[PDB]
C-alpha cells in the first residue's frame, strides 16, 4: 500500500517538451534553533521528472523549505551549457494538512515554478 | 551604463514591482562564499540601474537575491517565497545580460535576455 | 483520454475550478473549426473525458479556455477575454497534457505527457 | 521626435536565449458590426526580436485585438518543428492612455505572456 509524500516536484524540459530525467535534487529545511539549513534528503528524478516519497507526513511540519534543483549538471551531461549553474526554490510551509507541488519547468536559458497541490 | 539589469514584473496585477530590494552577489570560486557587490532597489518602473560597472563585470558566478516575501507584505498579501534567488554564469562579458523577474505570490520564472 | 489538461491559478496558487473549456478539431480541408468536447474544470482544476483514445486522431487542435468568465465569476478582470492554444498532434500514441497556468495579466502553457 | 505606437512587442526564443528575429507578426482588431477580425498591420521582427510601429495612436482605439505571432514558420526557418503551428493572444484594450507590451517568450513546447506597460 503505497506511501504518498505531501511535497511533490516535477522536472520539464521545456525546450524538448520531455521530461527531465536524472536531475539531482536536494531538500533541506531552516533549523528554528540555531539558522542553518539541514539537509532533509537528496534524490534523483525518475524518467517521468519526478521525486516520489521526499518527505513523510510527521516530518512535514511547517518552517522554510529549499530544494536544490542542480540544473548546471542536469544540461552538462546532456553535452549542453546551462545559464543557471543550479536552482534554489525557497518556500514557507504554513497549512501542513495540505499537498504542496513544487516543480521546475526549465530550459538551457529559462525557468518557472509555481505552487500548486 | 551596467551591464547587468533587470526588470520586476507583478504578474498577479499586471504592474512593474517597485520598491523590491535586490542584491546581487558574486561567487568566490576558490572558497565557496558569496560576495555582496551592490544592494539597490527597484524604482516605479520595475528596473534597478547601475546594479554593476563595466571594469567590475567579470566572467564568474553571480546571483541576485529579490527580497519578495517583503514586497508582497508590505503590499499587504504573504508569498510563498521568503526570498527568489537566481544564479547565473557569465562567461562572456562584453554581452549585455538581463535577468528579470516576473512574479505572482505563488509563481515566479526568469529568462536569458540581452 | 490521451488528452488532458490542468489549470492552475498561479496568483492564488489554486486549482482553477469551473472554466468552460471546449476542444475543437481543425477540418483540413475547409479551414472551419469542429467542435469536439464542451467540458467545466472540476475542483482540482482537471477536465476529464477531453477526447476519447478513438477520436483522437492526428491532425491540428484547439483548446480555448473561457479565461474572462472564469476571472468574472471570482469578481475580477482578466486582460484576456480567452484563452485558445492551437497545437499539432502528429502521433497519436503519446499522451499530451495542455495545461494552462494563468493569472489575471499573464498566462503559460508546456507540452506534457 | 520618433513616434511610439502604443502597443509594444518583444519575442524572445528562451531555448536559445536569443531574440527571435524574423518573426512574422499579425496584428487584428475585432469588427464591431461583423463579428470578424479585421488585420491592421503585418510585421516582421527585427534583430532584437521588437517590432516597432504596430499601431498608430489615433487607430489604438478601445476594443478586442489579437496578436498572431507565427510560431510554426519562424521554428521551420531554424529547422525544427513546433508544437504550436501558430500562436494568438486576444486581449482587450479598454484604458487607451496607458502604453501596452504584449511579449512572447517561447520554446518548441512551451510559451507565455504577460500584460506590460
Amino acid at each position: 500500500a503505497t506511501l504518498l509524500s505531501p511535497l511533490s516536484t516535477h522536472v520539464l524540459n521545456i525546450a524538448q517538451g520531455v521530461p527531465g530525467a536524472n536531475m539531482t535534487i536536494v531538500l533541506h529545511r531552516l533549523d528554528p534553533v540555531s539558522s542553518a539549513w539541514n539537509i532533509l534528503t537528496t534524490g534523483i528524478t525518475n524518467d517521468d521528472g519526478r521525486c516520489p516519497g521526499l518527505i513523510t507526513k510527521e516530518n512535514f511540519i511547517a518552517g522554510v523549505y529549499k530544494m536544490r534543483f542542480e540544473t548546471g549538471k542536469y544540461w552538462d551531461a546532456l553535452g549542453e551549457t546551462c545559464f543557471y549553474p543550479y536552482v534554489e526554490i525557497v518556500f514557507t510551509i504554513t497549512n501542513t494538512s495540505q499537498h504542496y507541488h513544487v516543480p521546475l519547468l526549465l530550459s538551457r536559458f529559462s525557468y518557472s515554478t509555481t505552487r500548486g497541490s
